[PDB]
């Protein structure tokens, strides 16, 4: 699991 560029 990973986090995506929090816009
Ligand atoms: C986050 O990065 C990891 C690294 O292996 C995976 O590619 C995962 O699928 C990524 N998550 C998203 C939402 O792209
Ligand atoms: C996803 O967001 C989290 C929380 O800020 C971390 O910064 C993480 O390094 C991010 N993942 C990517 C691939 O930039
Ligand atoms: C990153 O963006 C993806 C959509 O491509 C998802 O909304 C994911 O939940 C996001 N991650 C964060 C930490 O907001």
């Amino acid at each position: 699991p990973t986090t995506t560029p929090l816009k």
